[PDB]
């Protein structure tokens, strides 16, 4: 027999009008083991193997709030990876699997698995439709806004096939002036609508609830602080260095994945910045710098 | 077969639990272990330390009664280990208490909140209602921590991490129970029941002699001052010997009180002092035990015995 | 068969640290008929014998605040009457009979009695061990500080072997300064720690709930106001009078049994405070004195 | 078997009920009786006299419809009694209501929290939380109370007295309810159903005649005032006799209100009025029927005759 | 510690020798019990705490009986313990 894998998808943030997959795009949880948000701890085997195959999938959404902030958490499979949101709160009831509860209560959710070996998403492939097993999606509609109302949690018995030299399980991302994100060399930690950088400021919202370590490169003219708040408190070393046209800094910051309307990661002050170069690693708080 | 189903839910009041004890015989034995203090951004056992609540039955958080027949003994097994978390409050306090067994006794405590849903064996339901863990035993004999061991890992049954966050900051939430049938193999005399700690400078508390009401992440030091954060909730007997080369004062801070006649004397470099206080394990900002005042501090001694209101010194 | 009694013990006052039978000592609750605080209507009936045997025995928490105060009130009872009181929170379930849940809820805690005659305490005697069938143990821990959480009831069948000229129910206490209350000729309706003098001033804690008549006899030099207060109001007829160095006054007051951080009653602007004599007897509220 | 038994409790939130009649033949009977008004500090029969709920089948508080015809009749029993507390209110205001019956109909009440709970038969439950006391039954006759005796000990079954203290201040709390199988034996003519009380300087009321809707801790007389304090919760009909020197007005306070067409007169040393009110049982601290303004009052007589809202007199 | 400690013990044992053989390890003296307890304390405080004035004894606080009231003696300048446990 398998192993069981109890593991955290989301914190749940209620909403007043409608919101799917909270801030974030239709991309967020594929189901690949070779996605952070959904598989924060089968990441780590997903990538010394090329093939995966699922056996028991269930979602057990478990709340947070007092009964008192009315919501509604949906939690909705599809067997595409490639159709769109849903768009309205009455596009929900159309799918196959879902199910729909109040905030304040608890809800399971079981997803019948099949018997075809997949890839492993290292890439880069155009079709997700046919290497994913699918998406997940999570919508919620009364009310209760700035609220993180419950969590969600999936369990998992997945078997892997033929290994593989391992997958860089870091980040590598770039950001231009008018650009936005764009990964290099995997894994999906940050999506590309998730920073912003103008003519003196950057910041980066991070939401998959981590501890991380940062290497900012970025192409100023003048220094600048970095401050941490928001969703992540620093393990309170972060030393930077300036120099050349360069500015370096090294974090180590705790995550929780709840929305929050400030970055998580904020650098502001300087002057002309052009590019901005990350490396996220997901560490432990022994990796900090001692002053 | 109408492909949706409506369940309903009436989600009542508060909830509460009563318990007896009958007791009978001359073996299940429930006992409080904490009061859970709920809290705004993130914690791990209250405040208390990253090591603290530890399967041996020579502990003094788990097993307050037990560990004086634990030092007459040697091998223990645990049969059958329940919690049984309650709650003290109505459906309108929000928050998340969760807990958690390791099968380490040695590695550290979230730091986040990534790591508290799927240790490998654990329940996290709300601050409001109920909870019920049970944790499944062996088979194997292992050591009662007598004249300690460095790698206690392979002594110990595991941890427990208690892990509560988002509150309903500083209230009593709820209280954590739990349960055993402990049995013991060939027996010892007995077991010092005295600790002796020694601090330096720079460095931390280094126990000897057994058992663990102190542990190495409770006490500091400096050039003048000195404090002890006594998180286990007894009465206690101290004997602070203090290197120094003045005198100073002790006073008993916010988790603990006097029974009010502590006698101390300076004499050579040498300070010595005996206090009985009664701590309660609350979180406070301040040193329970706390000696300032002096000059120079380079060692302090201990030694603590768990002695009732009858044990103080007189004026 | 017997004749049930359900009698007041305490009005169970919650705390936040750490607290046993609240305000008092391991000796309020000597099981004993010789005593008002678990029994304050068998002690009438407990001054004509010398003997006694329990036969039922039964502790019944009754709540009285609304469920938004969180607490644990723990029932415990030893078999000896002279170990100490438990020193920490996990000092509770290492006992032999015992009873803890929350402040909100009703409990129930059944005492096994025995077969032997013992002596109902009229003295003085130094083993209390002997005598007692028990102690009752009463600990609350979480908070709700300052809140009457709810009241514990007793019910009993006691008979009584051979019979005895009735032990004086009026108390008799001495106060000198930087001394204590030492009682004369008993019973205990005052324990030792429940006063205090000053060189001005003077206070009595009263917690046995009850209706009771003071004769105060205070050697000052100047008069002084009686005041009464926190846990009892007056049946106010208090009439008092000067003279010569004694101070005499008579009082007729209905305490609560609650603790208050303010005496009950207390004497205030005198001088010169060196001896207070008192009489306690526990009257009705017929016993007043018109002005 | 594990020597600890957990037990849940789930408190929901506001428990109720639900109370219907059907009616049916040509035999329990529920009333009303109250509407428990939590206080603050200690009260008794919520301000109400200390003698008030007696039972007798001749008392206006306790059998408002059973009273017309217990005039017709000589003895009575009582065969099921049981009072059955409905709480009005969620599990958010704290308290505490307590039912108490005697068996004299003299005592006194508490005037304290020690006499309370070990009366001899007594529910003493929180506010939000139902209560249901049952009162044992007895075999014996005993006289309908009619041309007023004295000791009425041996006459009347017993008192209720209904204490709460430590609020939720004054609101409406709960109610309580009151149920009896009554039976009658050898019939009177009838029973003249008109009090007739008289006041004197620094005396009371003294009833003569029968039945008992005023009683002696209810009404004042001054030298130049007078008043009332209805507490029974009817509509009445007075007949004010007031020996006085002047004349004066009359009104009517905070229990009650007119029918607002009350016909007074002067003439010789009396005064004369007639009123119709209307109470409501509930306290205030106003006489229901006030009358001052006069000078020398030395006597007041009186005729209370609980009728409708059609013997008003008219403009 | 209770002072009348006769209704507490189940008695003493004396052990007298006489007439010797003087100060040789001669013999030693074997106990056996079946003791059984019954319900449970916390815990009693292993410690004892003796106090002697000037003229007087060892009086016992806290329990148990390590050191008995004849034991010890004090002087105006000098102290001295016999431990025989
Ligand atoms: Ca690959
Ligand atoms: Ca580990
Ligand atoms: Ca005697
Ligand atoms: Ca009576």
């Amino acid at each position: 027999r398998g192993i069981l894998h109890t593991q955290l998808v989301m914190s749940v943030v209620g909403s007043v009008q409608m919101r799917t997959n909270n801030g974030k795009s239709n991309q967020r949880f594929r189901l690949n083991p070779s996605n952070p948000a959904l598989f924060p701890t089968l990441a780590y085997e997903a990538a010394n193997y090329d093939m995966y195959r699922l056996k028991k999938l269930t979602l057990r959404y478990v709340p947070l709030v007092t009964v008192q902030n009315s919501g509604r958490v949906a939690m909705i499979w599809d067997p595409d990876s490639q159709d769109s949101a849903p768009q309205s709160r009455q596009e929900i009831s159309a799918y196959s699997r879902s199910v729909s509860t109040a905030v304040y209560e608890k809800c399971s959710l079981t997803i019948p698995a099949d018997n075809q070996w997949r890839f492993v998403a290292d890439n880069t492939t155009v079709d997700r439709k046919l290497v994913d097993f699918g998406q997940l999606l999570f919508v919620t509609h009364s009310g209760s806004d700035g609220i993180e109302t419950g969590d969600i949690f999936l369990d998992c018995e997945v078997e892997f096939k033929g290994p593989q030299p391992t997958a860089s399980i870091v980040q590598k991302t770039v950001i231009d002036l008018g650009g936005t994100l764009t990964s290099f060399e995997g894994p999906s930690y940050l999506m590309p609508p998730d920073a912003f950088i103008t003519s003196s400021s950057f910041g980066l919202f991070v939401d998959v609830a981590g501890t991380y370590l940062l290497t900012l490169v970025v192409t100023c003219s003048t220094t600048g602080s970095v401050t941490v708040g928001g969703n992540s408190t620093l393990v309170g070393d972060g030393r930077a260095a300036y120099g050349s046209s360069n500015y370096i800094a090294s974090i180590v910051f705790t995550s929780s994945g709840v929305l929050s309307t400030t970055p998580s990661v904020q650098f502001s002050g300087s002057s002309g910045v052009s590019r901005v170069q990350m490396n996220i690693c997901r560490c432990k708080q022994g990796n900090t710098f001692i002053l």
